[PDB]
């Protein structure tokens, strides 16, 4: 579709986008999930309608929407219409949810290494996509942990994956620090530690700031969750040790590309 433009389900042309009075009269809402989100229906669509819960995040609402609106893409949930003066946003419902239901979903013929390796190449092309984005190298910053990190994405019924909250995406040229609490852990890249020491308490201004490269600590994670415990599994994981060595490198730059990353995994799959 063109910008500024959907489509989903059977319909064969792009239609604009819904706009304040279609979502105001056309909508029904059906059940609360999940910015509230809810799944509903326009026409025969089902649909998400995420209504800003509190006034005081106007703007961490906005600059998703914007983000939404710019990064509309393969990658990336449908934009169906949205409302400004409502705080109102309209997607596109995947029923089978988060990527977190992986497991679950997946009690089928497309449980295979083979799948779920495709599934990771799928991951790792979203991250390409966002670190070459319309709006510039944009870094999925609310990924503390695997489950959240999962939670970002859905999956979709044709078991693609798009990501879904962009509202924690800064811009790289210009660097960038994910919040400005102190970050602990090993599933976080190592520079989003405090590097200061026991005897400094931790002080966000003194925090230095990073790139992109915390994106690529990461890969490894979601990539071992998506190939899970099926005959091939750990078949993969041996391919793929060296090449998640190098995104574990404890020095950023000497962590390779996503398009790296992507390379290697699909000599990895066309060689199995």
């Amino acid at each position: 579709c063109p910008p500024g433009y959907f489509r989903m389900g059977r319909m064969r042309q792009c239609s604009r986008w819904l706009s304040c009075e279609e979502l105001r009269t056309e909508v029904r809402q059906l059940k609360r999930v999940g910015k509230r989100v809810f799944l509903s229906e326009w026409k025969e669509h089902k649909v998400a309608l995420s209504r800003l819960t509190r006034l005081e995040m106007k703007e961490d609402f906005l600059h998703g929407l914007q983000m939404l609106k710019s990064l509309q893409s393969e990658h990336v949930v449908t934009l169906v219409g949205y409302c400004e003066e409502d705080g109102t946003i309209l997607t596109e419902y995947h029923p089978l949810g988060s990527l977190s239901n992986l497991e679950e979903t997946l009690q089928q013929d497309v449980n295979t290494w083979q799948h779920r390796l495709q599934l990771a190449m799928e991951y790792v092309s979203i991250i390409n996509y966002l670190h070459h984005s319309p709006l510039g190298t944009r870094v999925m910053c609310d990924s503390n942990d695997l489950p959240k990190t999962l939670s970002q994405y859905l999956l979709t019924s044709n078991f693609s994956i798009v990501a879904n909250d962009l509202d924690a995406l800064p811009l790289v040229d210009v660097l960038i620090k994910c919040g400005h609490r102190e970050l602990h852990g090993d599933f976080v890249a190592p520079e989003q530690l405090w590097p200061y020491g026991e005897d400094t308490p931790f002080q966000d201004d003194l925090m230095p700031s990073y790139n992109e490269k915390v994106d690529i600590w990461k890969i490894p994670d979601v990539s071992s969750f998506l190939l899970g415990h099926v005959e091939g599994s750990d078949m993969v994981r041996f391919h793929l040790f060296d090449i998640h060595k190098a995104c574990k490198s404890q020095i950023p730059a000497e962590r390779p590309t996503a398009q790296n990353v992507l390379d290697a995994y699909q000599r990895v799959f066309h060689s199995l």
